[PDB]
């Protein structure tokens, strides 16, 4: 049969398709069956267009530059699209099925205490920083310049660092300087271990009820980057579907979760 | 054949062929690599059922109760098979890993300020005081470790190998431990794991006196590094003729 197809020839004996299939199944059968079934069920429920696919694909090339071409050559252009489509589907499933309570929001608000949000631009030389300082004053936007100049991972994100307190969660040279700032204010070059920083304090923390709706959006984005929370959501969709595994070895793949 | 239905769904079925295809993209290279290696190595090296059982027993103990779960999911035969594969990769790596003098001097430089110690761990302090009293009669520490110790180190005579002051087992343990001299054995140390009797076996001496002894230690270190093992295994693979006929998996052995 087709299982007799020789995958690899060796002087110590051949590896057949059947051998490959059997051992793959003990190893990866459950996880791949899971993905296959979920992308089928979700693709029928939620709808994802190539418009949507390319957008999250773009975010992936930037985050993963140069190494990208190796994956594109190794796996293929279509297979990557498929993986992206799967993520977008599981994301859509999670948005419809995840619910953040007000306990979660007030819980997020408290924990934002004594915290501030800020962006930064990381560079090597003090003259490079003054180059950027001048481009700012001329009117260029901070987010744009961070993408052009910043060495840090936040460079794609327009330099955003999210929330952080003064105590820890950062270098004391940076955070002291950041916390010294006023809201909306941009700093002068700040020398640190990593280099020179231009910091922009984005917002102070204050009040709940005023701040409620933005924090809800933040809580949700946070639950969307926890894959356990996503799969917890996706699995609800999978139960409501009638999945029947006919292969005994992989039964119970979806039965309980 | 490949049109066999693995899973039925309201959104369409998953076939064997589809499943075969999508596993191949994720896990094909890695599983093909093991299949080829277990064929080639089994042709060269031979593993006895006793060696397999010995490692099988060690895994039962290390994973108490968690073993019988894996035994249920996979089966005894598959487990022995994986154990046989491990033993094969070990034998090949033993023969092919080469420890350089740079490997050893870097290892020696890493023992700077470290100590070697054995311990006997027990649950209750009444048990600890029984062992202390037997020691003074002249009984061997390693023997008493084998008899009383609850820790996995009981088989090595209680040996914990080298460690720094940064509490690797426990900060209460390492503090009590560094307080000792070579040959000195301590009294019971209460911790989360139980009561410990610690005996410091070594200080870091000269490189020349330690050189030959350290070589075996370095090798044992590289045997617990899978990168070092697979690199050595691949030296054995060099002497064999692997020809992958599958288009998608052509570059599986063509390492950079």
């Amino acid at each position: 049969s087709g299982d007799k197809e020789v995958i690899a020839k060796t002087d110590a004996g051949d590896v057949t398709k059947g051998e490959l299939y059997t051992n793959m199944k003990k190893t990866a059968g459950a996880s791949v069956l899971t993905q296959l079934v979920q992308e089928k069920v979700l693709d029928k429920k939620y709808k994802v267009s190539d418009k949507e696919i390319d957008n999250k694909l773009k975010e992936y090339k930037t985050q993963l530059g140069d190494q990208y071409t190796a994956l594109e050559k190794q796996y293929g252009k279509d297979y990557l699209k498929e993986q992206v489509k799967y993520e977008l589907l599981t994301q859509k499933a999670a948005k419809d099925n995840i619910k953040v309570t007000d306990a979660d929001i007030k819980e997020y608000w408290e924990g934002l205490k004594g915290k501030i949000r800020a962006s930064h631009i990381l560079v090597a030389d003090k003259k490079t920083a003054e180059e950027v300082e001048k481009k700012l004053k001329k009117g260029e936007k901070f987010e744009d310049l961070a993408k052009e100049y910043s060495t840090d991972s936040s460079a794609s994100k327009g330099g955003d660092l999210g929330w952080f307190a003064k105590e820890g969660q950062m270098d004391e040279t940076f955070s002291k300087a950041a916390f010294k700032l006023k809201t909306g204010e941009v700093s002068d070059p700040v020398k640190t271990q990593y280099g020179y920083h231009i910091i922009k304090k984005t917002e102070e923390r204050g009040k709940y009820d005023d701040m409620k709706k933005e924090l809800k959006s933040e809580v949700l984005e946070q639950k969307l980057n926890d894959n356990a929370a996503v799969q917890e959501a996706v699995q609800k969709v999978m139960k409501k579907a009638d999945i029947e595994v006919k292969d005994k070895d992989l039964k119970d793949t979806f039965n309980t979760s």
